[PDB]
């Protein structure tokens, strides 16, 4: 009967039926090989262990993340997260519902391809269809027109949609953050001693990517209060008992976003993708541009921003034109609310690849 | 028709079929020749007297325990202490039991496969395992996670293993205790005019070692409280008449288990092993080896552990961590209810070496 | 006068003048107090012995290196290697020479900070400059691009320059090697019954890492060689009379260098870490780090590299690229000739901290 909207999250696949208010499995995609040998021997050990649980049992295994750059790395832990997810999360048969999936919109073919022929081949759904991630974000936002900004683990994207069509030569991808920032932030805490140099601990500086950092409004004078005494230090606490008190670091890593310098990048920042994708489509439309500027996903989270994004972007914008930023409440369930408003709306269910097309043509003629 | 559990002592051989309660047979493993010449003639003695029979002999023979710093010292007297044992003991013919053997983790290598490799040719049992005695105490203990110490005399052992698996580079080996403790309780027996220089008196010294010693909870107050008039002074009855009267030294002999440099081993005290250990292990591994920390065999049953090496371990190791310290009830036969949950347990009955494997691979592939 | 080249050694600190051949003084950096009671009384033994004497006087005393996983344990012995090595080595007066230190690329603050800022004030010496040890053996080697191996007991670091720059993002430390060789070495020479606990023996253990020991072509074919009766057997003789017979653990331990999992580290192999770091840096710029691959230190010196190192990275490096893996002769004393070099060219002297600067300045600003 109903229909599935299953994100394939860069971080952080999200999962949930069609309707309403937010995804039912959220998790970390983690397979995990046991990286230590076995002599308990009760046994009782599963030949991988997939996320949650591989997430409880760290430093007993070898984490490895299934989609790297944006690419799915190998289908072989793609299927297993699929099945894992389908059969013990859920708890649904694949016949039983039509899927939703998404994509990234400047990704290489035949990578749909693929996975949508091995998707309908393996778990044999009766309807699929492939959605990129930006174009379900403006559904979940609400508005006709605007700027999407999703940015996860580790690619981002800047597609620009108007009334009611999109632009093609506009679309912009850095593959800036956000996996980059979390090694990035295990090499300036290794500055102050911290140095966490296995897989599994890994995971650790990833969660102080989540609760402990910042964005500055103003980096040289957030550098500057930062060379005075006054407490930015914000100690930490570790699952081993150690106390890390970290300072600068704690802004320094995200402003990244705005100069890829810092990280060695040679592309230019959110700063400039953002106004040099507004300056890439016709002076008529980038009127509506400013202002329909939409952020989406998990890293555009962090406290600092939007506010630091607005004084940037209007600093650079010509002046005279009003300029807002439009950030919604809970942006992690953003692309997932788009997709429920998506496949619970006539007509364009008929748009779907149904099993007796996919007879016909397979992978081809999927565009 | 039922396998049998025997435990390679360095003691204290312990033995008994597979199931229930404890060993049927445990003895001191004493092999002694005849040191007085035989001038009675009756004649009707032994050729060399194993024990019991060679501690109710005492004086009329030179005791040698066949089992020297964890190494087997020469098998022509381990051969007769098995001899012994099955057949004047346990009352059972080899060839009707699968055995299961036991050793020491960082032991020499020949040493288990020339153990091995006569047991077989010599004694033609129908199949055989040998596990290593740590791992064992686990399955007694019936906690899936912790570090196990098997201290004996005169081999200590503290081996890390966390749900299921095994961390091979953690494992300390510790020569420290217990057949040291007997010749250092010796040694400070002489400051108070005791002076037992024979062999056999000797076992008199590791009787005193059982009954009259005690751990300290703090050295520096118990040396204070030793300097008082106070009845540290306990008074113990010898065999011939005498009454011998022993104060400090009491709780001086077991403390050298904190202190190394008392007996003059430059080796860390068990209080820093344990550490050391733990802090070789993977961080997030740690929060369950704290209050995982097991002990067992007959040399961690004085009287002021465990609650000295708790406040010892405790006070070493980061705040704010919970720590237990896990001390089963009969930690002597530990090992042993460990043997007996192995062998009753399926499957891994069909990982134990047969006799067709061993005629087709002898000592070779033992591992 | 003139300058003084003195290299702050994980090993091993090397000393010597600004010029020409080779360091004038080399020495195993030990402290050691003693471990026994002074009952001889004489006296005339000093607090604690330094090296060359405290490798000469082993077993009376407790050997404690000052340098440890690369970071600088306390600056009360540190300041006593230095110390010692200008006063009673060299005999030079620190306010008579400007000095040239060494640190690693990768290790934390304000660990430069506290030791230059510590030299100033307690040696007085008139002017300082920290080099990497990394870009000192660029210098030695005569090459204007490469990826730079610098590996002593015991920190490892991978450091990628080309004409005439450095990569921010591509440098690699890998904390494999050497100082856990030598506690793999004597663990898997337990494995033949010897047994060396003590602190001063394992002083041995690292004298048999040095003359027995060698690198295998092949794994696989050198374990099966191993497992023939033909001689790799080596006879080692040791200061007390005894003599071991090494075999197999001869070639093992070196190979723990292209597999970590052996020692249980986690991180990827010099196998790895070299092709990841060049795959790290940019597509034009990859085509002269291939047949730059420059190594250095002490613990590249094992007999079977550089040809496994050789095979390994051209298996593994894309078809149809000239690889070419540079090893200068006495890589032991490369990042001397390095320093030499430097602090005798016009005109970065006068980048050297002056006592001037030092005193505007003090320990900030140091980068």
């Amino acid at each position: 009967t109903t229909a599935l909207v299953c994100d394939n999250g860069s971080g952080l696949v999200k999962a949930g039926f069609a309707g309403d208010d937010a995804p039912r499995a959220v998790f970390p995609s983690i397979v995990g090989r046991p990286r230590h040998q076995g002599v308990m021997v009760g046994m009782g050990q599963k030949d991988s262990y997939v996320g949650d649980e591989a997430q409880s049992k760290r430093g007993i295994l070898t984490l490895k993340y299934p989609i790297e750059h944006g690419i799915i790395t190998n289908w072989d832990d793609m299927e297993k997260i699929w099945h894992h997810t389908f059969y013990n999360e859920l708890r649904v048969a694949p016949e039983e519902h039509p899927t939703l999936l998404t994509e990234a919109p400047l990704n290489p073919k035949a990578n749909r391809e693929k996975m949508t022929q091995i998707m309908f081949e393996t778990f044999n759904v009766p309807a699929m269809y492939v959605a990129i991630q930006a174009v379900l974000s403006l559904y979940a936002s609400g508005r006709t027109t605007g700027i999407v900004l999703d940015s996860g683990d580790g690619v981002t994207h800047n597609v620009p949609i108007y009334e009611g069509y999109a632009l093609p030569h506009a679309i912009m991808r850095l593959d800036l953050a956000g996996r980059d920032l979390t090694d990035y932030l295990m090499k300036i805490l290794t500055e102050r001693g911290y140095s966490f140099v296995t897989t599994a601990e890994r995971e650790i500086v990833r969660d102080i990517k989540e609760k402990l950092c910042y964005v500055a409004l103003d980096f040289e004078n957030e550098m500057a209060t930062a060379a005075s005494s006054s407490s930015l230090e914000k100690s930490y606490e570790l699952p081993d008992g150690q106390v890390i008190t970290i300072g600068n670091e704690r802004f320094r890593c995200p402003e990244t976003l705005f100069q890829p310098s810092f990280i060695g990048m040679e592309s230019a920042g959110i700063h400039e993708t953002t106004y040099n994708s507004i300056m890439k489509c016709d002076i008529d439309i980038r009127k509506d541009l400013y202002a329909n500027n939409v952020m989406s996903g998990g890293t555009t989270m962090y406290p600092g921003i939007a506010d630091r994004m607005q004084k940037e972007i209007t600093a650079l914008a010509p002046s005279t034109m009003k300029i807002k930023i439009i950030a919604p409440p809970e942006r992690k369930y953003s692309v997932w609310i788009g997709g429920s408003i998506l496949a619970s709306l006539s007509t364009f269910q008929q748009m779907w690849i149904t099993k007796q097309e996919y007879d016909e043509a397979g992978p081809s003629i999927v565009h």
